């Protein structure tokens, strides 16, 4: 019924066998066969397919109302998994902040084997109608995008796909299953890297793709043997057992965030802020037609790079680590860690400005996060 | 100094910290930085890099001779990492009988971007010679390879690279590092399926890599960053713990080898027997000078499928099922399981009989597994 | 400062070496001495000390305001621990209730060793006064009981043991360090089954116990060491990994627990309902006094048997195992369960009826839990 | 058949359910029942019965030719609970050079718990009929001890505690169940630190123990479950997959220890040499006929404290670390690290001398660890 019933109970996460009331981790390689192509129970190599890795496979289906799930080594398998679907000759069209990994798979790995790409500002829908090429063949976006929290109308693109006979694809990481389901839009197919908020406890790396596309869920299939950036099952079972607590986590995480919010409007040594719950940040209506949540990353100027490195020396409570969708809030500073190759003035162009810091919020005490926030800006 | 020492001492498996003997499992995604770009022991984030991930590669890069070592998800990952060190355009040589996942990767998946793909009789490595084409960027060998045993010349195979300006690459699974060493030979970059013998105990799904060359293993962390098909770190622990015993296990696999082919010639039930042991066999001479030891993969001919579904349901110590390199010794039909989607009369053609029976010694007991193996050929 | 932050910044679970955000797995038995006699990081034999595990302890110290943790293999080989602190001769005093494992040890184990032992109701702390013999030398009380959620005074009793000489245990399994601190009520010692609410994931068996006294934690570091009960490295990450949600987990639970208590007391198919938080409970003043939240175990008396199993089979998100502090809500009926080999007069008599029903709330959705139950329950 | 066939395929280690060729690990804790009283497959707790730990309790009952197998959470675990199987006023009879943590566990717990004790020297044993009492319960013995390696006639031992109604144990740590079965020779209960050889890679902490009496497996069984010391999934299969190996690992070390011993003889700085194959040594006779090999620990004389520090900085592959049967071999010096409590002239006249070496041999290559240790003895 409800969302976190489902979380608990969506999915197959017991043994059918010994009624084991978590799965079993099948740490294996190949499976015992009773006649030449009799298989037990449909398992037979684990690149193929592994029981453990078929339980987290089946809850990203289940929470993502989706039929067939997918579970790779990473994030970024799973998006190059999704690329391979495409041949030389053919073209993407995606938004124009997609993720630095997304970006540098795409123009450094995938153009040398002839996909064309062009990265378009998405939050106009038809900036996306103008861009499509006779050879495009799939529209790939994230909403809301890093680190500037850009929202592109998800229902919206899935149509123009549908129109124009491209393959749509949300990277729906940053607004996890539990907020946003593309597959419900008319998406085709959904990916999260689930080292993030899936998984939970920044202890996992891993992607997750989910489509009720039975021929896309082929091609996938073949390409995840073929390619074989597969999830272990140790892995897989972290998973599984992570997603259980997304739930309270993300209502956790939202809470704090309205609350910080509040606090870095009113903060004298703040000045823009970026996450799409505020009314005035572009398409807030949008995001809120498509989900009845938030993502835990915010972003907000200071004055300068040495506000942002004080700010992070100041805090108790906020760690500086890359990745986000910990247990714990984490700081970051993007002109510095994950935007330092852009020459300054193409960062400044584009809002990376030297004082942009990017919090991803954690399951701390809301009081104690804004409040340790507060004092650190006071300090500036 | 001797392999066996090597094999414990060799690489870095042991933790700096607190001494522990075994290398810890870094179960994390992400690490703390003191000040921005800072790293205490050079980890950020665990796809670029995981400690226990980095403990499997310095294994494999100084069992092979190497520099760097890589570990991705899968076997077949460690190869589409390789092949993706070409572009669009540009053209592979490989052996004709290469591994049914390699060929599938390569003509179902790679030259949908572009790749060119021939695949010759590297028996005689003038072929080689006569397939170059203006295009051809690399050159790709097993040996021997799988089920029929061929061999290739693999410090003619460098040589030939060498001189066209060619990536030369073995895909060394079959007689891992403990028996052959091709960058010793003069080879770019050698891969394992680390699933069989390096594991050695059917629980990984795995793909090792290594390399002297500094530039190739640039591009290839390149590639293994961007596309992210990497181990994660339970899986690299396993390895490192299997990888002990390689050489211990190899050993009684050759000791079982020896006496299970001189039974199998002396059977009248079997007719030939593939093992480049066997002194007969193409390139025998050429085996061992690039090889001081054997892979325990056999192939011998029975009379027909239903001799060879007898001889399955007759030994008590050989177990049907897929893969290789266990400590159990595994029996298969490669006609019926796979190479079962081609044609019966090409597969007759090919030497497939529909009695040609794979087995993978195993380490039990020699004399149990020679008496097993004929008591069950004697009820043919 | 406040509970939320504490579970994720309390304790250290970070490594020091690479910056790690989560505590690596020690899976190692022995660690290299540079010098004979010099440890690098004090560790040098896993049963005396292990890192992964030395994490696990020092979040159940910081948790409960101790100096000291320790992690057994089973909440039972923890109160085995701190039972083995007494001779031959000695006398422990306890609740008449207490949990059928904790009974069993002392009456099938430890009073073959020579340790004495009353139960008593300790509900009235002057039953503790009558009980004390000269030869008392430990009072072990647990608080919330089970089934039926018995309320003991805890500072009284830690008043009473401190007058006469004794040691002081609760085990405080069922409210957690989230909202029970016994040590902070001058407690010696506490001790909770981390199978229960602390992993939460109903995947480790596990034990923990905590103290301030160092010389009881000399005594019980040599106890551990020497009888050995010690939890591995894995289940130790996994409790880590399990406590970083026990405030968000518990307060869902404590959500549902006021609604559904709602719904039993208003449902003509229920009689008695069983938990502190009912106004009219033995000693809820006492318990409001000493906690600032409730357990999510609840009993309720329906008609008999078949109606009890009538509501297990009725309900869609209640799971019929043993165990509590799932992520899943559990039901039970400890007549036919827990209680089964004591006479059915008897039963009757202490008030575990046929019909008595015991429910462990899980954090499904709240309004699913209230309506599964009632639904259910209207089938009687 | 053969010792090497029945390592691997002994025991229940893959699954029946999927046919997985390894046995799954059952990271839970509880089971689902389909109807109160009726499990699915046996099991209902974890800490009752798992099935992983069932499956390693299988290997080591059919590796040692018991019944009933016990999975503990380290070897003085195992050993708490063989002891608890006697009551207050039962009397023990041990070998007298007991391992030091057996010692402790003895001497300082369990005679607070009213168990009398008694050390003697059973390499005679009329002395263990000497030493029986009235209340004499049990007989445990050690064969070969450390570090001096002496050793106990097990047949003579069996028949002496049937004849007089004890029961007998043996700690059969040092041979493993490749060279030794106590059980064959009468012995009622056989337990392993598993933490040594038969985990093999120097990661687990476990014990093992394996009867054939169904009454005294019960009486295990409860204790096991009362006071819960039990070995938890994750190390279980570790061990199972360390055991595959055991007998190709302890014929490696055999052939080690005999080429070590011959160099040890003949080199100038060394003295008197410990080991059960050293024709001179007190009951080799007794050893051949009970064993059909070598423990792997050495122990020999050098001249003083110095020499014996100097030998472990000269070495380059022996490993300065507590512990034994591990990969490495590993050296400590006794009198230093195990005994160094005992006053030098007790220890003196114990032959524990300061320049008393223990080695346990590992699986490096023959002649380099002979080489080596040679070359480290040549600096002295
Ligand atoms: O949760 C929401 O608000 C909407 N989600 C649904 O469509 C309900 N739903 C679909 C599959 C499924 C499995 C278990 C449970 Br419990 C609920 C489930
Ligand atoms: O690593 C990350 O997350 C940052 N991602 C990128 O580098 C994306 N990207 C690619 C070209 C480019 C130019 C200006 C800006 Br602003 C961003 C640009
Ligand atoms: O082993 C052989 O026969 C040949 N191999 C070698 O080149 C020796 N060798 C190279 C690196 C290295 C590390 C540890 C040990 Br121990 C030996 C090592
Ligand atoms: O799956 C496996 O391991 C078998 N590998 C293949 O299918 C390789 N392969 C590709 C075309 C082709 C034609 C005849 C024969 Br014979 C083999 C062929
Ligand atoms: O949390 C409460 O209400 C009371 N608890 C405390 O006494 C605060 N406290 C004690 C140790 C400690 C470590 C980290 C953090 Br964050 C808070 C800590
Ligand atoms: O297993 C469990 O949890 C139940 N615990 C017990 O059996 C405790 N116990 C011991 C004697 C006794 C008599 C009546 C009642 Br009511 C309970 C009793
Ligand atoms: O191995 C020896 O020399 C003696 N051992 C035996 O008694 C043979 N034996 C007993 C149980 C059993 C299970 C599998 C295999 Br294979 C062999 C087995
Ligand atoms: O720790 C270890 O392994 C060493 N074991 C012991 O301490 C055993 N032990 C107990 C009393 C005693 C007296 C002399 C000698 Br010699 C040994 C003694
Ligand atoms: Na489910
Ligand atoms: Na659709
Ligand atoms: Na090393
Ligand atoms: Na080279
Ligand atoms: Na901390
Ligand atoms: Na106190
Ligand atoms: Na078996
Ligand atoms: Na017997």
């Amino acid at each position: 019924s409800n969302k976190k019933t489902k979380l608990i109970h969506g999915g197959h996460t017991t043994d059918d066998y010994t009624g084991a009331v978590t799965t079993p981790i099948y740490q294996t390689s190949t499976y015992l066969q009773d006649d030449i192509g009799d298989l037990r129970q449909g398992y037979e190599y684990s690149r193929t397919a592994n029981p453990t890795r078929s339980s987290v496979e089946s809850v990203i289906a289940t929470l993502e109302n989706g039929k067939h799930g997918f579970a790779f080594s990473s994030g970024v398998a799973a998006i190059s998994a999704v690329v391979m679907l495409l041949d030389k000759g053919d073209h993407i069209i995606l938004n124009s902040d997609v993720y630095g990994g997304t970006y540098r798979a795409l123009t450094k790995v995938f153009t040398r084997f002839g996909i064309e790409v062009d990265f378009v500002d998405t939050t106009h829908t038809d900036s996306i109608v103008q861009a499509i090429r006779p050879t495009t063949k799939m529209l790939f976006i994230e909403t809301p995008s890093n680190p500037l929290l850009r929202v592109t109308d998800i229902k919206k693109s899935a149509e123009i796909a549908k129109e124009h006979g491209l393959i749509s694809v949300v990277d729906n990481t940053f607004m996890t299953p539990y907020y946003q389901n593309p597959l419900d839009l008319g998406i085709d197919i959904v990916l999260h890297s689930a080292t993030k908020y899936l998984g939970g406890h920044s202890d996992v790396v891993a992607g997750l793709v989910a489509t009720s596309d039975d021929k896309l869920a082929e091609r996938l299939a073949f390409i995840s043997n073929s390619t074989g950036g597969i999830l272990g099952p140790q892995d897989s079972y972290l998973l599984v057992r992570g997603i259980k607590t997304l739930g309270l986590r993300m209502e956790q995480i939202n809470r704090s965030v309205i609350e910080i919010i509040k606090m870095l409007q009113a903060h004298p040594a703040v000045q823009q802020v970026f996450h799409p719950s505020i009314e005035s940040h572009l398409n807030h209506d949008v995001h809120m037609a498509q989900a009845d949540g938030h993502t835990g990353v915010i972003a907000f100027e200071v004055k300068n790079t040495e506000s942002a490195k004080q700010l992070i020396k100041a805090t108790s409570y906020y760690t500086l680590a890359e990745s986000l969708g910990a247990v714990e809030s984490l700081i970051s500073v993007p002109a510095l860690m994950t935007h330092a190759s852009i020459p300054a003035d193409i960062r400044a162009k584009e809002g990376i400005t030297d004082g942009l810091v990017r919090i991803s919020v954690g399951i701390e005490d809301t009081e104690d996060l804004v409040d340790d926030l507060k004092q650190a800006l006071d300090t500036l």
